[PDB]
């Protein structure tokens, strides 16, 4: 008792934790005018039953691919022994999905959040027959937003007009670059960069964090923010890469996807990027697409 | 590039469950202001991404006093023999609940930490709040799923069924009943089947977050909606020990306004058994 003592339609592909995280983050900020969650699991699982029960006003859950029609953004969150076999399994899942989703939303931006992101973005590009500017992966977007917060807020470091980005291939080995001027000591900038990078590298990347970074990218696209994000983008022509690979590059994002790749200062950065391009390209060559 | 081919709500804990509650509450616009208390080692930067994301009405803090004047305080924090594990959880609550109760003296305390029955009792003891304003998530998620299973998965004619008692793999159900007479055997068969469908399902952080947000909705908007929540069960089912079990309650601005009357033998048997075992564990805890 009382005793004491335009209508912005967005499709999230996948009803797993990442798909749910994207859905909730997008809904939390009111980014979508309407949101379709494509639940592609076995029906018996009832993977998204709780979301149906919760009944978000502008959210529709469906198992029908055609429910995604006329989307502004289609977000891929789905995922499947040896490395090549595991990647091939993911590729094969995308092969049965991307062409249909591309058909249903022919003017959308395709946003790839499935891993390994560089290969999966390339695969999505090849399967959709979309222009490269409208196919992007989450790349090092989360890394970059965190790194910038680390420098500004954790380290309270004086950075003057210069912005820092994590670029290239997503992984434990991380590559950074600066875009901006006030003259700064090379030694001090390297020391700052190394320190902020160490702080970043120990952090995990859980589904909720990825969902939040995805929602922010969708925000930029649907509202034509022209905000810079480091995303997986077609890297041929940059850093003397002559192969068709997607690496994370700082891009201006808006209604038509990537509007511009911004220039950064120019060497180990090129070397690491070319090495990534080489290994990614070699793995793409042995995949069945 | 071109080429082709004022309702203030505090969430206690910044772990996955705390985040899930925060996002679910924000998604529906339930909170006017939301404070997320990040009680981890600040070195981990547990909630950094949520700060970066910058939800308009969300404040992240490590300061307990930032929770002051909340309408609802949600406990999502958690954490070797079973008694030692629960004791560590109790000890964490001992350093927390009394301060949060002090800072929001007129709030409803909503306990989402496990084992929920014991942790709700502990929160009740530590806060010195009236029992109606201390509730646990109990079997709320179970109940909402079970009703959805019957109505939507089984398309069965009947919403008036609740999962009650102690949260666990072996579940107890009860019906409110009405003027329409139904065959006992048919109702038992329906219940067993829906219960099996429910029992194979997991309860992930995102699912619990959604069910929590819905309960917060009922409280802060005074919905007077029935939820099966962990509530002081003394007086019900011949239990005269102070234990919290999940009972169907009407929730509103002052927490539990009424425990609804539900069904006639095995249900009481299972409830008394749960009451006894829970009470035994409470007696051996240091509170
Ligand atoms: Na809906
Ligand atoms: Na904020």
């Amino acid at each position: 008792g009382s005793s004491k003592s335009t209508v912005n339609k967005i499709t999230v592909v996948g009803g797993g934790e990442l798909g749910i995280a994207c859905t909730l983050a997008i809904s939390a900020k009111g980014i979508a005018d309407r949101l379709v969650l494509l639940d592609l699991s076995e029906g018996t699982k009832g993977a998204t039953m709780d979301l149906e029960i919760f009944n978000l006003p502008n959210v529709e859950i469906s198992k029908d691919l055609s429910a995604s029609a006329h989307s502004k953004v289609v977000i891929f969150t789905v995922n499947s022994q040896s490395y090549l076999d595991v990647v091939q399994s993911n590729v094969d899942m995308f092969r049965a999905l991307v062409p249909a989703l591309g058909h249903y939303s022919q003017h959308s931006v395709l946003l790839v959040a499935s891993q390994p992101v560089e290969i999966m973005t390339y695969v999505t590009w090849k399967l959709s027959t979309f222009p490269a500017n409208r196919v992007i992966g989450i790349g090092c977007n989360l890394d970059s937003q965190r790194l910038q917060y680390i420098i500004t807020n954790v380290l309270k470091a004086q950075t003057s007009g210069k912005e820092v980005w994590v670029i290239g291939e997503q992984g434990e080995d991380k590559v950074l670059t600066w875009s901006g001027e006030e003259v700064v000591s090379h030694t001090s900038q390297v020391q700052l960069s190394n320190r902020a990078m160490e702080l970043l590298r120990v952090k995990g990347q859980r589904s909720w964090s990825v969902g939040l970074s995805v929602a922010d990218m969708v925000d930029s696209i649907v509202n034509n923010k022209k905000k810079v994000h480091s995303v997986s983008a077609l890297a041929k022509g940059y850093y003397d890469i002559n192969s068709e690979v997607f690496l994370s590059l700082p891009c201006i994002l808006g209604t038509n996807g990537v509007s511009e790749v911004i220039k950064t200062t120019l060497d180990t950065v090129t070397e690491k990027l070319q090495s990534s391009a080489s290994s990614i390209h070699s793995l793409q060559q042995q995949l069945k697409l």
